[PDB]
């Protein structure tokens, strides 16, 4: 059973041995390497007083076995302990979601519903091996951080981490050999205590258990260094911060993957996926194999799942046709990404089809230059996809969506863009005449417009009914042949799917005799062949109110639109929407400050390149009886410059203006050196690109001195700008949806 | 069933109706889009007259089911065949080699097996779709080309590729919609009925039947084109020449997949990974995470196999333990890759563990010069990991490798390091005093060194009997408790198998009391606690003679050494060895060729670079008084340079020897351009650059002048180099091994 036995395991030293108990072989592999370290590490930890299991139901059956412990004690006294197999119980698991959080809080909801007595002795604890390792550069002992806030402010007490390499190690496997040894030749300060709590007792119902879901409405908080100080201080772990930190985390990460926010519409693995696209085809669009662009997006933005699932994903991206989950997809899919029949899971392998940015639509619709101001996600230190996507239109609403979770749903269907396109207008425009009205309505809570359900590529009828939507498809009957002729499906259902729910139900086939379908790939037409005289008793069997007919009853030709807004916060947690009107109002704010937000970026950047483009245009004038040639080296030509008047300028922030905020910009610009001058090649020498350069020059004055207007703008800075943005991205909407999503034709 | 009955299927006209046979959902959609096409296509296959069935057994008894076959009946007649209810059956497989061989090859043989009379009839068809489609920029309509040979034909007809853009389409997924329509507008030209031969025949016995394994012993020959026009011209396709050359690809393929290349012994899988990490981790060697490198190698390699595999060998690849795979691994790892035990199946996540290219060793064991000389393997037009890898020293025999093969098995186990540097060095240093009765071994096909097994991490025995080697593991036995501790296991056992091995004899556990595994990371301890009195029955019982000890064979310490010398050859098929000599013998001749082709290649490439950096030393010097500031553009610019006798050159060609033959660059120089004048930098005119350009135009005059010396070395060209490139490969193995391949730590 993947457990090995101590040498004084159930023997009179029984409380002095430990049993890692360890998920994954891996994990056991490398609790062997330093238990066996020998006479290389005298007095440490080995096979005398220590046992390893597995925790990869009938494990705990195995652990409860070989431990010793009973169902029908409690262990609140001394010899009950002392009758135990071993001492104590060690976890030796990750560092991650999965292991810390997961597998952790499993283990201690079980100790807790049988044996708590345990927790509140002590009996189990756990392995909390180093998460973050800082190395300085010419130095062999690393600088090691058990939480992140212990590494960010350690690094905001440093200056400079130019000398420095971090390393993040969130699993157990990721510890090189000599770590293992560092951290084996002080093993006993990794073990940290479990200790129960007042809250922890109601925790592990909520967490192991309604109210959970009430738990999980607000974002996870990390532990203020307060608590980690006197976490150390005793190498005591409450239970009860574990369970609001770690089980937290894995449970929003769970709910991020399965449910979107409400921002974007659109998920973290999306995400991941929109932002590859976005930095692969930025520099050259072209096809790409889809197994191609997701190994990409894996490699570039730290996409660790399955890779089957990340080309789902991506066909599920670039599909377009009617009743497809997304109205305006991000990608063009050169190939066959599938058809509404089997709802879209009939697209071929990921080798043969290609797929390609919709480059139109997305520069309209996501600004590359809006991308810089977003937050960012960090994975192990590295820059991954963003927080969360701004789009210049409510994108969670104009597209359909459909996910089940643990205990949520998010079921929304896309809203008419007609609708969507005048609300935002009346809210930007400050000119149309519901305006400040919608201002009213804003913050006051009501609605001043509709905002009904898209029917683009739906060819039935939506009929409100109460408060709730339903979609109904066509048909026509032809007793003269004793058949009918489905012409459209209710939106949104597959076609074999809606067949085979049809050939199910055997009451309906007490008529039909025969039913095939000679749909296309965009159309539907079903054509069901009754038995003889069958209308009288499609007629007789069926009564219907005057919201279906019988024919539609009998063949399931209505569909309710049910709406579930759940989506994730920004910054953390989940809400719980009841309308899309407030979803709406709620995107608004975010993409009204970020116009501003770039606005000044734009200006602080605009004013550096232009100090630096004058001064490259003075250096060309004047490099006539400045010849570089004559003189020596590096530091000579810089000094020269220095004394001819050439600010130092840091060329590679300002020409590439990245993620660095304003105050980087303005503190680190200025702070270069004469590379730029340096850099320049020989054939901007010619007066032709001098000329270039000068009336490039006036081009960004004029942006700049336009600027300057557009930020005392007066509904907000960049009305006109988001005005602009809109119209844009509505024609290229147009252009796509003319076009069957194919553009460059 | 997945079956869309035709409108006059099984009717009066069922000899106009037809089947059209797809393998996937995704070919059954495409299909259906092309039929429905309706009104938009006139005169078109719809399904009035088509219908269309699912291959992706059962689906063969549907198959009959549908068509009204009769086994019994052999359908000789024309009355016999006028029963059948489709007039024949289109097969519609994609264009690869799973589809097309496994596929199409399968349905051929079952019908030829059951119903040969179809077959010789034309009953049996298929749908043969444009393989290449080559698009002229500006123009709407392509060119396309169903077989990779005629495309290279008309591709050596044509001048220049600039203006035309290739698309492979190997799968029916890979089609556009209105090539989909296109193609659905001629239907009728693209189905090419089936032929059968009489020695086709055979090849349906061999390929579904051990004629198999002398019939794959060569490569596969292409179709020549005189057979493809005959086939195009009648439409009419043989059996024969589909199953030789078709499925006969397929099948090695498939074998290639699990037998490497003699060569390097590394199979595609292994050969692309080695390739995605020497383009990788080329500039920067810092840790990549195992997913990471994975999906580089997917999106650049074009590895289109699922991500598991690809991770798997990446862990294989990295893999450093006693018994591991690779004695000398590709890449350094940093975490858990695994253990002796579990077979080194117990590595970390991939998304823990990390790897990194272990520099030191690979650009001395496979030199970066010499990659650009190999022939390459191209995928859907574009290039991929290389045909096969030439190392400096055999590596198909220093390392173990073992997998099971259909149709064949193969096993090896290293060679003393030794003994194959004794051997190299003899052959290629012209002064040992083994070099010229080992040349005349080689062509006598004898033996004048020794290769034995290595036993560099194994403590055991290796002891050979007869032409067998066995292995022996080492153990003590100590009286005084009455217990065996098995210090060494045979070579290549893993630990927890050899033990679940002992456990499950039930006649070794009547005397074994208890196992207990306390062995280390790199070393066995396994403790054998025996019954009482138990020595005497274990001395009585499992003695034997002179092989094994009493001991070793109760405790199946030895291990036999069989090594199945089946390899695929370079040019295709499988070539089987006796000995490794002879695979040594026959890797030579391909490393010496590559020493004289890169010898020869490095002096042209020098010689264009001499000329290349005096033209820039020259205009350098002369800049002063050629000032390109008052000059107008380029275009004059250039104009003054030639009048000052500076030459046009190719800077992209010279700068980046890329894959180009001799030829290629020598044809291409004559082609000039001056940008190499006008894209350099302003701080390239220093002096000191000047000056660090001269001493480097002198170093590789002088590098030049001793290639030239070089070409002319007497055992053959770059004789020396090769002696200092094995000095160095056994130097970077010595220091890897020193420090566990962890070099530099």
């Amino acid at each position: 059973d993947k457990y090995t036995r101590a040498r004084n395991a159930g023997g009179k030293k029984a409380q002095d041995c430990m049993l890692l108990a360890a998920e994954g072989d891996s994990a056991l592999s490398l609790l062997r390497a330093g238990l066996t370290l020998g006479k290389s590490n005298p007095s440490g930890p080995s096979f005398d007083f220590c046992g390893m299991i597995s925790l990869g139901n009938k494990v705990l059956q195995g652990i409860v076995q070989v431990l010793g412990l009973d169902f029908n004690c409690h262990y609140k006294t001394q010899e009950e302990r002392a009758k135990l197999r071993y001492g104590c119980i060690v976890a030796c698991v990750d560092q991650d979601l999965d292991g810390c959080g997961k597998i952790l809080g499993l283990l201690l909801a079980y100790f807790h519903l049988f044996w708590p007595q345990l927790i509140v002795h002590g009996f189990v604890k756990r392995l909390l091996t180093p998460l973050i390792r800082v190395y300085e550069k010419g130095n062999t002992v690393p600088v090691e951080f058990y939480y992140e806030q212990e590494f960010d402010a350690w690094a905001k007490k440093q200056t400079s981490l130019a000398n420095h390499t971090v390393k993040y190690y969130k699993g157990l496997a990721a510890h090189d050999t000599h770590e293992v040894k560092s951290m084996f030749k002080h093993f006993d300060k990794m073990v940290y205590t479990f200790t129960l709590d007042d809250s922890a007792k109601e925790l592990f119902h909520i967490y192991f258990g309604e109210l959970r879901k009430r738990e999980l409405c607000t974002g996870v908080v990390p532990l203020t260094e307060t608590q980690t100080q006197s976490i150390h201080s005793v190498r005591r772990i409450p239970c009860s911060l574990h369970l609001q930190v770690d089980t937290k985390a894995y449970k929003l990460d769970a709910i991020e993957r399965q449910i979107p926010n409400f921002l974007d519409g659109m998920t973290r693995a999306r995400r991941k996926i929109l932002a590859g696209g976005l930095k692969c085809f930025a520099s050259n669009n072209r096809e790409r194999k889809v197994f191609q662009f997701g190994g990409y997006v894996a490699d570039h933005m730290f996409y660790h799942h399955g890779d089957m699932s990340l080309n789902t994903s991506i066909i599920k991206a670039a599909q377009y046709y009617p009743g497809s989950s997304h109205l305006y997809p991000v990608f063009i899919g050169i190939g066959s990404f599938g058809s509404r029949h089997l709802g879209g899971k009939d697209a071929g392998s990921p080798r043969y089809i290609s797929v390609q940015l919709a480059s139109e639509f997305i520069k309209t619709m996501f600004p590359t230059e809006d991308s810089w101001l977003l937050p960012y996600v960090f994975e192990d230190g590295q820059r991954a996809e963003p927080e969360y996507y701004v789009p210049v239109l409510p994108l969670a609403i104009m597209e359909y969506g459909a996910n089940p979770s643990e205990g949520w749903k998010y079921t929304t269907w896309a809203r008419q863009l007609e609708d969507i396109l005048a609300l935002v207008r009346a809210y930007v425009d400050k000119n149309n005449p519901k305006h400040e009205l919608l201002h009213y309505a804003i913050d006051h809570k009501i609605t001043v417009l509709p905002l009904r359900p898209s029917n683009y590529n739906f060819k039935g009828h939506l009929k409100r009914f109460g408060q709730y939507y339903y979609s109904y498809g066509t048909y026509v009957v032809s007793e003269q042949r004793n058949m009918i002729t489905i012409t459209e499906l209710p939106l949104r259902v597959p076609t074999v799917a809606y067949i085979e729910s049809i050939k199910k139900s055997s009451n309906r086939m007490a008529f039909i005799e025969e039913i095939v379908d000679y749909s296309s790939s965009e159309t539907i037409e079903i054509l069901v062949k009754l038995k003889p005289n069958s209308l009288s008793r499609i007629m007789e069997e069926f009564k219907e109110t005057e919201e279906q007919n019988s024919i539609e009853n009998f063949l399931r030709l209505r569909n309710c639109l049910h709406s579930h807004l759940n989506f994730v916060k920004p910054k953390g947690g989940i809400i719980e929407f009841n309308s899309y009107y407030e979803i709406l109002y709620a995107w608004l704010p975010y993409r009204r400050d970020l116009y501003q937000k770039r606005l000044m970026r734009e200006r602080a950047v605009l004013k550096l390149r232009l100090i630096m483009e004058t001064a490259i245009v003075r250096y060309i004038n004047e490099s006539a009886d400045l010849n570089l040639s004559h003189y020596e080296d590096e530091k000579e030509a810089g000094r020269i410059l220095s004394e001819h008047g050439f600010p130092p300028l840091n060329q590679s922030l300002i020409t590439s203006p990245e993620f660095a905020t304003i105050e980087e910009l303005n503190q680190k610009a200025l702070q270069g050196c004469y590379t730029y001058i340096l850099s320049l090649q020989a054939r901007e020498l010619l007066i032709a690109a001098k000329t270039r350069r000068v009336e490039k020059i006036k081009k960004m004055q004029a942006r700049l001195d336009k600027v300057e207007q557009l930020l005392q703008e007066s509904p907000f800075p960049g009305a006109s700008v988001w005005l602009e943005e809109i119209d844009a991205v509505e024609k290229a909407i147009i252009k796509g949806r003319n076009t069957q999503w194919k553009f460059h034709h």
